[PDB]
């Protein structure tokens, strides 16, 4: 269930153009305005390769708690422009491939580590 959240905090299956306007509704759209959140992640795909990420298979072991993608993932990082953490936020996107990191717990994605994306 904290699985749950983070689904809905870093993933959308299949965005279009993933460019501000895309951040800006998603984010809204998400809950993750009140307040503005400084720097969000979301991850594209199918959930199957994301999950597997908890496996020696799409996952190696990384870091403390962490595990680390074999395979890279689409993405787009929303990042917060212009101080007030207060709507309306506005937001500036940047679409990028590579792998991810994220913390499994019962082998499931229950943390995105933002870290890589600053």
């Amino acid at each position: 269930s904290r699985y749950t959240h983070f689904l809905t905090q870093h993933y959308d299956a299949k965005p279009q153009g993933r460019d501000d306007r895309y951040c800006e509704s998603i984010m809204r759209r998400r809950g993750l305005t009140s307040p503005c959140i400084d720097i969000n992640t979301f991850i594209h795909g199918n959930k199957r390769s994301i999950k597997a990420i908890c496996e020696n298979k799409n996952g190696n072991p990384h870091r403390e708690n962490l595990r680390i993608s074999k395979s890279s993932f689409q993405v787009t990082t929303c990042k917060l422009h212009g101080g007030s953490p207060w709507p309306p936020c506005q937001y500036r996107a940047t679409a990028g491939f590579r792998n991810v990191v994220v913390a499994c717990e019962n082998g499931l994605p229950v943390h995105l580590d933002q870290s890589i994306f600053r």
